[PDB]
């Protein structure tokens, strides 16, 4: 196999902007029409599954009093930064979902329950708020049921795959994929001998 993870690579795979937890919208209601997630402090995002819908993603920062709205990722990323009053008076449907999910997540944490499907590795976060920091959202989501893989491609180019609960795959450069474990061990995925390679390649390029 190849060279193990460099100290800079291990710092990126464990302290970069990654999904700390994710779940779906609706939470009863009908089937799923969006995936909700938490990447940055104070920010709860949602990414809509339906291609007919004009809003691709929206991120809610209650403390920053803003809603970051992505309308198209077809490229270029057509995005807006609306205030909480502008979101309520223009994109009410999206604002209601964003607020329903923020209320669900904070209620789960105030109860000691897991707010969603937890990441295998979540770090002691300085958290607080992301004042100033740019916005990281989910560009695409994919699920393969035979393996229980849940792959996400983040707006910053990073890919994060949740393989069941067993482990995760995280990477920035496509030809240097890593395997992150619950204990913070990062290893280089040798895609030549990896058994879910065909299943992963269909998810990325399909």
């Amino acid at each position: 196999s190849s060279v193990p993870p460099t100290p800079e690579e291990r710092h990126m795979l464990l302290n970069g902007d990654w999904i700390r937890y994710y779940h779906f919208y609706p939470m009863e209601g009908g089937d799923s029409v969006a995936v909700t997630y938490h990447i940055q402090p104070g920010r709860t995002g949602v990414t809509f599954f339906n291609h007919s819908f004009s809003v691709h993603s929206a991120v809610l920062s209650v403390l920053e009093h803003i809603v970051y709205v992505v309308d198209r990722v077809d490229i270029n990323d057509v995005a807006r930064i609306l205030s909480l009053a502008q979101a309520l008076n223009e994109e009410k449907k999206i604002y209601d979902v964003l607020q329903l999910v923020e209320t669900h997540d904070t209620h789960m944490l105030k109860q000691r329950r897991s707010p969603g499907i937890m990441s295998v590795y979540c770090p002691p976060q300085t958290a607080f708020q992301c004042n100033g920091d740019p916005f990281v959202f989910v560009r695409w989501y994919r699920f393969h049921m035979e393996n229980s893989m849940s792959g996400f491609m983040l707006s910053n180019g990073a890919v994060q795959v949740f393989v069941g609960g067993k482990y995760e795959l995280r990477w920035l450069d496509d030809n240097r994929k890593f395997i992150v474990r619950s204990n913070g061990v990062c290893e280089v995925l040798d895609e030549e001998k990896f058994p879910l390679s065909e299943e992963l390649n269909q998810m990325l390029y399909g």
